[PDB]
């Protein structure tokens, strides 16, 4: 470690941190730097060299974290948790664990050498036919969202999860050993109570179930209604009105958001059409006008415009040279207070427009709290930064805004305009729920040892089946590894926070309409140029984590905790309407049917 960026002496007392955190900072911004940077280099241009550079730069980066760990325990680890300064004590408390720093050497250079070839895997793996191959984004990904044949979405979804699944496994069990190795030196059981301890909720997996018990039957309820809209168009073969869906039939590689089939199930066809992507395509919509459509949103609620670092630094399109970039939309802190930047593999559709904002809620939470100390530079926790975008899309996608903006020339308000508006906000929303949620469930388990990699599979698909009541199209086995072929898996990305986000986000939705002085529907608010809306949602992004979340959310919204009740007050139409329709078209709510599995094609997979 270069001599300028070690650790030097303190007093034993809280003085001393108080010097020390400075001192750190004055170091850390450089180190977290450079290893931005060096994952940027990889992650849009993956090459052997480049996966060089950002190990080189991961273990300068552990080299950093050990001697200014090592530093804080030596001074402290006896009396560390009583100093006066909150934010002093969370910038402590971050510096002191070390994670992958307390490996040894050789067992850093593996765990870094892990995360390269995991990530590697993932976003080079492609489904093969001819020499000709496709890749998960844009290829797949359109197939899952616009092929109606039952043969060709399996071909998809099986490539796919084959290809992406199955190199995987040896190097996840690996990865994971070393990972509760890391954090069991921190004084964590596994790296699943490191993850969840960013909650600060003794109470956090009691809490978690009790939202969940009340979102659930949202769930089931869409669930049933969308399995008869599928049983219409590919029959009583592939479709069990009792059985769990095929998981490959919901337009997403993960039925992990229904947007796509709002087509087969929207329940008044002959009102305005709400899904304005083919208004986007026909209009000649590109990422750039997406990301300016973004921003002015935005500015319009008097927060920051994107820098020109932004402009000149980021990745909106997939490269058309044909370098191999991970696709998977992000958003980057450099954390050098100048350079914030997007990579998405922008493709030109309604729901992309919508992961623009998502995006762009990430960057914007970096630009206001930029000038915090860099150990409070992250969201209050991190449900808070995945929710900042999604708040501002839920004003952009309703009827009214969409014609503001020249998506949607009718203009409607009755009844079911409201509820065609509604389930497809459901089918994004709602749907996501039982996902959200099981994705943690599934690697706390790993990571607790509850699941060896003799279960990784089976206890995957128990819980797919049970939270999203969904079956594998193909039979699978344990040599597939089918969490693996979800992103976040591999790039080692925590996933409850989605979930928390999908709570939080109408919240955040209910406290800013009602400060913009809206008095409508709340499923019908817009933000839009509300300046004291932005003002609200301002309080929150310049805090960072330099305070506990639920004071932080208490201050907005009213409420220190996390509460389904917003979401149930915004989707209560359609809730009640799909409740009368399953009744009245004699549903099964569920799948008591938990063993079905649909049939292979006739000719599959010739052709
Ligand atoms: C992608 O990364 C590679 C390095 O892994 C870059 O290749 C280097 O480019 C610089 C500047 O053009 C050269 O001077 C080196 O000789 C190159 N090294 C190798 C190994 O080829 C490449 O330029 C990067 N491409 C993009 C588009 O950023
Ligand atoms: C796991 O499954 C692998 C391939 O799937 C198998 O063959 C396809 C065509 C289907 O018939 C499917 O039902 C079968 O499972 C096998 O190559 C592999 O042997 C299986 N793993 C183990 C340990 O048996
Ligand atoms: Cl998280
Ligand atoms: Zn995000």
């Amino acid at each position: 470690l270069d001599p300028g960026l070690q650790p030097g002496q303190f007093s034993a007392d809280e003085a001393g941190a108080q010097l020390f955190a400075q001192s750190y900072q004055s170091s850390a911004e450089q180190v977290l730097f450079q290893s931005v940077a060096a994952s940027w280099a990889h992650d849009t241009n993956i090459t052997a060299e480049n996966a060089r550079r950002q190990e080189e730069a991961a273990l300068l980066s552990q080299e950093f974290a050990e001697a200014w760990g090592q530093k804080a325990k030596e001074l402290y680890e006896p009396i560390w948790q009583q100093f006066t300064d909150p934010q002093l004590r969370r910038i402590i408390g971050a510096v002191r664990t070390l994670g992958s720093a307390n490996l040894p050497l050789a067992k850093r250079q593996q765990y870094n050498a892990l995360l390269s070839q995991m990530s590697r895997i993932y976003s080079t793996a492609k489904v093969c036919l001819t020499a000709t191959c496709w890749s998960l984004d844009p290829d797949l990904t359109n197939i899952l969202a616009s092929s109606r044949s039952y043969a060709m979405l399996l071909f998809a979804w099986e490539g796919w999860h084959n290809a992406a699944g199955i190199p995987l496994k040896p190097l996840y069990e690996d990865f994971t050993a070393l990972s509760n190795e890391a954090y069991k030196q921190d004084g964590f059981t596994d790296t699943g109570a490191y993850w969840r301890s960013w909650y600060n909720s003794p109470t956090f997996e009691d809490d978690l179930e009790h939202l969940y018990q009340q979102l659930e039957p949202l769930y089931l309820n869409l669930h049933a209604f969308v399995r008869r809209a599928l049983h219409r168009r590919y029959g009583d073969r592939y479709i069990n009105l009792r059985g769990p869906i095929p998981a490959h039939l919901l337009g997403d590689m993960w039925a992990q958001s229904w947007e796509n089939i709002y087509d087969m199930v929207v329940p008044f066809p002959d009102k305005p059409n709400l899904d304005v992507t083919s208004t986007m395509l026909q209009q000649g919509w590109q990422a750039t006008h997406m990301f300016r459509v973004a921003e002015e949103f935005f500015t319009s609620l008097e927060l920051s415009p994107m820098p020109p670092e932004f402009w000149e630094g980021s990745m909106l399109e997939k490269p058309a040279d044909g370098r191999e970039v991970v696709c998977h939309a992000s958003a980057w802190d450099f954390y050098n207070r100048k350079d914030f930047r997007i990579k998405q593999c922008t493709r030109v559709t309604m729901d992309q427009l919508s992961t623009v904002h998502h995006e762009m809620g990430h960057i914007q939470y970096y630009l206001q709290y930029k000038d915090l100390p860099v150990s409070l530079r992250r969201g209050a926790n991190p449900g808070f930064h995945e929710a900042i975008g999604d708040v501002l899309a839920l004003s952009v996608s309703t009827p009214e805004h969409l014609h503001k903006i020249g998506l949607l020339d009718r203009v409607t308000n009755d009844t079911e305009s409201d509820i065609n508006y509604l389930l497809k906000m459901a089918l994004e929303k709602i749907a996501f729920l039982p996902f959200g949620y099981l994705v943690d469930q599934w690697r706390w388990g790993v990571f607790s040892g509850r699941t060896p990699p003799s279960r990784y599979n089976f206890d995957w698909w128990y819980l797919r089946t049970k939270y999203q009541g969904i079956c594998p199209p193909v039979t699978r086995n344990e040599t597939h590894f089918d969490a693996g072929a979800k992103f976040h898996v591999p790039n080692v990305t925590p996933y409850i926070r989605y979930f928390v986000s999908f709570v939080l986000q109408f919240q955040f939705h209910e406290a800013l309409c009602k400060e913009a002085g809206y008095e409508g529907p709340l499923h019908q608010c817009d933000i839009y140029r509300s300046t004291k809306a932005g003002a609200k949602l301002r309080k929150v992004l310049r805090a960072g984590s330099s305070r506990p979340w639920q004071e932080v959310l208490k201050d907005m919204v009213g409420l220190d905790a996390l509460d389904a009740q917003p979401l149930l007050k915004y989707f209560q139409l359609v809730t009640q309407w799909l409740q009368e329709q399953n009744q009245q078209n004699g549903e099964v709510l569920g799948w008591p049917e938990y063993q079905w599995h649909p049939p292979l094609p006739d000719n599959y997979p010739e052709g």
